């Protein structure tokens, strides 16, 4: 494509600066397994790809070694093979812009991820955010275009200020696949009713969308994804339009004292003066003290509304059990649908409680509203059914303990999967290095 | 007593700035029945006097009229009559450390609140803050002085910043009532712990300590009050000790240019040249906005947890109604407790959504998290009643229908209370003047 240039390598020593902090993020690198950590994640993600890998990010660099790593995309052996579409590849390279420029957004998104892996070998790069060889920014993906359009805020029109944090929302934002024939495994961001978790649930309830349907519990499930950008709108930074890049990559200044844009998209208090000095007057110590407080606070009830959420599951599971009709179950699946995509939203942004943490503190207090409704619903219908007892929870205390509960055999999926990157990653990295030798 | 000048006037043409500015708070003379406006209240605080009467505060030069008037008080006859105890003058007037430096604490606090009438008749003044004819600050209540100990920052060391805090801390904090013989009726602050929702619930169970049995639930329930220092503590402003001076009595110039400190306490944007606008730059009309977003969001998790907390309750009285045994109850009125608690903790002060939203949002999570952990618990025994229905909720749409499902005589109440205040605060006020008189 004549807009995008995939090889990240190719304006290295003509932005120096730039390139160099860029490749930097690689030193972010530690793999934090999140369903180690908390493993009721497994039980609430039951009969989705989630229940299976999910591990906090890290840097930018390794963006495409992670796709293809985690047990999520499985193990392919042809590009009609593997669990997920050509879609999961959309925010991680500018491969992905060089594909929708030639073959426009339906022959991008037809098929299997399999598909693209000879394609999309470059990682998160220069042509994901900015015009070919240029320091000028874009939008190189049209849905993220066609959802700026649709809160109304139009990068054509948008402010420099504005601009800063578009260019991470082509990425860091809840969305979903579209089902209709036309547009089927499109990306798109479910903004057409705003941008707050109540908007969206009304968005995905009016089309009636489910992600899944749940293992346990059979409830047709929503599941939400890193609401960066969605929930940054929310915090009294975004009400200031303090932009993700303010805080992500602040200008700092050379050896030789020239003031560049930091590249090394990571944690801002590694920038500390430069990022928060640039506006507040307070000691690192003392934010960074702020902020672990507010994690704290987070992370306590979004404990609290997991052990509502993995009781309900179990629960409904019991219910069905006992013979309860859809008929009976459906008000109960609707509360936990709605509690369940209020804790998923409110938490599946690592930054939130840095973002908006009272955003998040009240969306999870609205969690554990739905799962109480259900949960007392359900102890009702199951007396019905003749148990007046609590339903008991099997050991979910471990990653292998809850996946094991769920039937999963992850022995084999881990087996699969490394044989899948032995065999089938080279193949994929000789094709694009075959490729990239014309260009 | 020497050490103390309960005349507010006294002062008057030696500091007239302060006086003039102090006398306005007259100007927010607004009652806004909280009661009636949201009647759940009266449920949540059923066989409690908060059931009878409960208005938003004004300002401080009400303090004496609305203590005498409101209906929680009653209609005493005499010294020894009424529901009340001496220690419901504490937060009203300057006369208390007339009364206790004069009688000491264990004489201040003996009797009734009939028996203060005569005695406690000026309102919030300037012997409460200050040194007699002074500029100076001062804790004026001895009990303040221990709970200030109790939690690390005495008094005697604090910085001036720290100090503008405290002489509002004196009042505008929770409390109980001691019930140990050797302090019995005696103000305290529950703060050994010390100061958030979680740890004053540790200290009050640690003490076995209830405010009053739930008329429905038969809950030994805690009542929470006006906890403005304990959550200005959790806001980022506290943390950067932004004091409730900086806000609520900034730095004012007369009209002949003199600066002084704005004594008439009330809404600080009434002042936002001189308070907001000094650390800020944004405009009164967005920062206005941002405090009206945080006020919905509050309520809306406010209603949310009422609404469980008034089924919880009415489920207990069908529980009890029923047949259950205290054994059976004994889990279930723990977790009312907790989940009142902790509701009442984060709305009891009407400034939480400016000074501490996060805490409230936080809180209010875990109060629907007990409740939630109730009402489960609830609807397993009511099935082992013989009950797998809804329990019904009587209409409590209205303040007078809430009261009337208690069987409260409100007329009987207003009639006794209207004919108290006609006859006996009269005599009252006779009795001082006399008593003023030989000053
Ligand atoms: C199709 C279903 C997929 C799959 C299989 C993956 N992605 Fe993404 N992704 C995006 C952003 C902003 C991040 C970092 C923020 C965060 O994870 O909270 C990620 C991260 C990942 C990872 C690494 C972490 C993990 O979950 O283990 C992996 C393995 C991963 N993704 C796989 C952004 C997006 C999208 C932007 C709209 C799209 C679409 C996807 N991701 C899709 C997928
Ligand atoms: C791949 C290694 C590159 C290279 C060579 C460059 N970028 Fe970026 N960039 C991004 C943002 C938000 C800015 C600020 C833009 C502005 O303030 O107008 C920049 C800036 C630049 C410049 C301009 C000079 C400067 O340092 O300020 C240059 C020459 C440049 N970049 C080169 C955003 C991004 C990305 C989004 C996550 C990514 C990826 C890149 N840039 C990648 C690269
Ligand atoms: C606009 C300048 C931004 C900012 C501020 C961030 N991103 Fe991204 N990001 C993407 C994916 C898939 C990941 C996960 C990578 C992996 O786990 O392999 C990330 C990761 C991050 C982080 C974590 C960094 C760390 O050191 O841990 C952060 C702080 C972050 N991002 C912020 C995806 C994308 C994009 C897809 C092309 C785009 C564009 C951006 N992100 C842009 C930004
Ligand atoms: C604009 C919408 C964005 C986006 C896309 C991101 N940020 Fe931030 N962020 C800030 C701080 C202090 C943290 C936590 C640092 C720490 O943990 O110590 C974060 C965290 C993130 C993450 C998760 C990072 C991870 O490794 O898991 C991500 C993906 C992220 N941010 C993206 C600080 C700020 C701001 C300061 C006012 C601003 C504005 C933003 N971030 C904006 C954004
Ligand atoms: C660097 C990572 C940080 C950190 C840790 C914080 N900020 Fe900011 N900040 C800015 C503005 C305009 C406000 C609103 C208040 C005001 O009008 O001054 C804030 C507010 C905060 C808070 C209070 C909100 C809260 O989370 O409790 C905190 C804790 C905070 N900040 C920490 C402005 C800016 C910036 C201007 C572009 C930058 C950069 C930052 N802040 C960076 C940081
Ligand atoms: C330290 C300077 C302060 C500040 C900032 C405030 N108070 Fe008080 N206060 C007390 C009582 C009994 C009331 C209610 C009076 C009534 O309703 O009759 C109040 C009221 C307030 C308000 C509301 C003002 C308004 O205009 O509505 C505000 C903003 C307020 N207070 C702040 C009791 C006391 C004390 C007991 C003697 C003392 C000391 C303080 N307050 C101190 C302060
Ligand atoms: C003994 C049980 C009582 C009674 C009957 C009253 N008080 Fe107080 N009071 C205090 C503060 C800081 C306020 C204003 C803040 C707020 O109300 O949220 C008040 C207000 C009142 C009112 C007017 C509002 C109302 O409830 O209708 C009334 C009628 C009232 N009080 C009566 C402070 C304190 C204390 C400081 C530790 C103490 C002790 C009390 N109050 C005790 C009582
Ligand atoms: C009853 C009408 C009075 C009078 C005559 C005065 N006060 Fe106050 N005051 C309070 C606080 C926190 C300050 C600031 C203290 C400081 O910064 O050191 C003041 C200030 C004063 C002064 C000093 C001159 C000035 O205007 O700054 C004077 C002479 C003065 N006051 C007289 C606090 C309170 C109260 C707490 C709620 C109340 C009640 C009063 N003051 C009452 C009075
Ligand atoms: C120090 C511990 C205190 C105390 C005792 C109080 N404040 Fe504040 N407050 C601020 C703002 C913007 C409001 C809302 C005004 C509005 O409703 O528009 C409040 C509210 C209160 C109340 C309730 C007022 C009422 O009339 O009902 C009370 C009793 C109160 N405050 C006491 C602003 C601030 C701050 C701004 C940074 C600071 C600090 C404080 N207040 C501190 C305190
Ligand atoms: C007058 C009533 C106000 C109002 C409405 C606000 N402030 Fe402040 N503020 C101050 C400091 C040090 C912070 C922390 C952020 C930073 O380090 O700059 C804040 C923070 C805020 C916020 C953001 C937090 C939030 O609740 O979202 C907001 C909305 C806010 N303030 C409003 C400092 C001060 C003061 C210095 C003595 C004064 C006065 C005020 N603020 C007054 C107000
Ligand atoms: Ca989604
Ligand atoms: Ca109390």
């Amino acid at each position: 494509s004549d807009k995008t240039e995939p090889r990240n390598e190719v304006y290295k020593d003509k932005f120096k600066n730039q390139y160099n902090s860029w490749h930097d993020t690689a030193k972010s690198e530690e793999l934090v397994d999140a369903l180690e950590q908390d493993p009721n994640m497994v039980i609430l993600w039951a009969g989705y790809a989630f229940a299976k890998d999910y591990k906090a990010p890290r840097g930018h660099m390794y963006a495409v070694t992670d796709v293809r790593n985690t047990l999520r995309t499985g193990a392919p052996k042809n590009a009609e093979d593997g669990p997920l579409p050509m879609a999961c590849w959309s925010c991680k390279s500018p491969d992905v812009p060089r594909l929708i420029e030639e073959q426009g957004e339906d022959g991008y998104f037809k098929g299997k991820w399999a598909k693209g892996g000879p394609e999309v070998t470059n990682t998160i790069g220069c042509s994901d955010c900015h015009e070919k060889g240029s320091p000028k920014l874009r939008i190189s993906r049209p849905y993220v275009d066609r959802a700026l359009d649709a809160i109304g805020t139009p990068f054509s029109k948008a402010s420099k200020q504005d601009k800063e944090s578009m260019v991470c929302a082509q990425c860091h934002v809840e969305y979903y696949f579209e089902k209709k024939e036309d547009k089927k495994g499109f990306v798109k961001f479910p903004w057409d009713m705003g941008v707050t978790v109540d908007q969206m649930e009304v968005y995905y309830d009016g089309i009636e969308f489910s992600d899944w349907t749940h293992a346990l519990s059979k409830t047709p499930m929503l599941k939400a994804q890193h609401p960066e950008y969605e929930t940054w709108k929310m915090g009294i930074h975004g009400k200031n339009n303090v932009s993700c890049v303010d805080c992500h990559m602040p200008k700092v200044t050379s050896p030789e004292g020239k003031k560049f844009t930091d590249h090394k998209v990571g944690n801002p208090f590694d920038r500390f003066e430069e990022t928060c000095a640039t506006c507040h007057s307070q000691t690192k110590e003392f934010l960074v003290g702020v902020t672990n407080e507010r994690k704290a606070k987070v992370k306590e009830m979004k404990l609290k509304a997991e052990e509502q959420l993995v009781k309900a599951h179990f629960e409904a599971a019991k219910a069905w059990e006992l013979g309860a009709t859809e008929a009976e179950m459906k008000p109960i699946l609707t509360d936990i649908r709605h509690a369940q995509w209020r804790w998923d939203l409110a938490i599946a942004s690592h930054g939130v409680a840095a973002h908006a943490p009272e955003e998040a503190l009240r969306v999870l207090g609205t969690s554990v509203n739905k799962a109480a409704d259900a949960r007392v619903k359900l102890a009702q219908l199951l007396a019905k059914k003749g148990l007046t007892d609590p339903v008991a929870i099997p050991d979910i205390s471990t990653k292998a303990k809850a996946q094991a509960v769920l039937g999963m055999d992850m022995e084999k999926m881990n087996a699969e999967k490394e044989a899948f990157k032995k065999d089938m990653l080279p193949k994929w990295d000789a094709e694009a290095k075959k490729r990239e030798a014309t260009y």
